[PDB]
């Protein structure tokens, strides 16, 4: 309606887009998963198939406004096209990750945002032994792919992978997902980069719905 | 043993053999299934693959001793090539009969013979389904081949299949198993034919080994 045109209207139509963190103004991104579904495995690739939802948090000065000045507007719903967004990567991804949901962020008075695209994505892992009791376990890192720990800092709020919308009739149970960061260094670059490891334990389900 | 060489001596090389079974001397063949194994379907060419033990037991008079006669001897096991066995076949096996044992009965004083061949058979049976929780029903029969009731007649102990060693990590659980005297006639013939009709429903086995 009427107030929130005028608030996207004024964020948006007359200044340039936040370019993104610099040394000077560093910014912290907190990543949290949302595991929903290991979907495939390929043995002869080495390639495990991923589906869940990543939950991105972030707090920018530009995106702050006066709820007063705005009909009482507190947060409003945008395309992500409309803001800046972190360039968080899987680092061992073997296929472009698939895109599930709509991008539309959340956007809240005091400047932070809140954005959780479904993805589908393809990534290094050797499933050897799935179909044991002991199963096996899988590492994926994500981070900034282009900005050091000097530039763009990750945080979870918790260790734990929110597993309460796993498929409960998968291929495959979860063992145990855990989210953790991590400092690591790339050949490019001797700047410290930042990165959250996703460790996942899963093994073939052979017991619930489906089974008799 | 002296007394055991001179009992097989006079019971198999001094008399024609038994000429079988007439309408004026009948005799009944008391059948018995242990299932231990459902191996394989083919779901192809509609065919099933059982493992069982085929327990018979008949009497004949011309088997009797006196154990006074033969240091007390009151039974012995001997080659099942020795005596007469009846001719009790699957009428739906789709290749021929495997075995997968010793063929060696045990014959007692009293005339009486116990016989239990382990077998593996192919036969005809439709196995769509069986990975559901209903499962699937095939029914196998078992009679003589050549001779009618007015010669050959069929009893069972009990109408249960023994399912007391089934391997309990077979591919298929057992949901049930019978096993019944039925009457049967077929096309070449006016007179009754006796079976015994095996009625076996099972399903993929999805709980115990192997499954958690
Ligand atoms: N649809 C589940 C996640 C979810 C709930 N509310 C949201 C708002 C924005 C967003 O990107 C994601 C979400
Ligand atoms: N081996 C288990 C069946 C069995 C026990 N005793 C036997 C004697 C004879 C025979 O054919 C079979 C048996």
């Amino acid at each position: 309606q009427a107030n929130l045109m005028r608030l996207k209207s004024d964020l948006f139509n007359r200044s340039p887009m936040y370019p993104g963190p610099t040394k000077d103004d560093p910014l912290t991104v907190t990543l949290g998963f949302t595991l929903q579904d290991i979907v495939k495995v390929d043995s002869s690739t080495n390639e495990v198939d991923l589906v869940y939802w990543e939950q991105q948090r972030w707090k920018l000065n530009s995106l702050m406004w006066d709820p007063n000045e705005y009909g009482n507007i507190t947060d409003f719903r945008t395309s992500a096209a409309d803001i800046w967004t972190p360039d968080i990567t899987a680092y061992e991804s073997t296929r472009p990750v698939q895109v599930l949901s709509p991008q539309i962020a959340v956007v809240t008075h005091d400047g932070s945002v809140m954005f959780i695209p479904a993805q589908r994505l393809s990534f290094m892992c050797d499933p050897t032994g799935v179909d044991s009791e002991e199963g096996v376990t899988c590492a994926l890192t994500f981070g900034s792919w282009v900005y050091s720990g000097f530039e763009i800092d990750l945080k979870t709020d918790t260790d734990q992978v929110d597993l309460s919308s796993y498929y409960a009739s998968s291929k495959y149970e979860i063992l145990s997902a855990t989210q953790t960061r991590q400092v690591q260094h790339y050949s490019c670059c001797p700047e410290p980069y930042i990165d959250v490891n996703l460790v996942v334990k899963f093994r073939e389900r052979r017991a619930g719905n489906g089974f008799f």
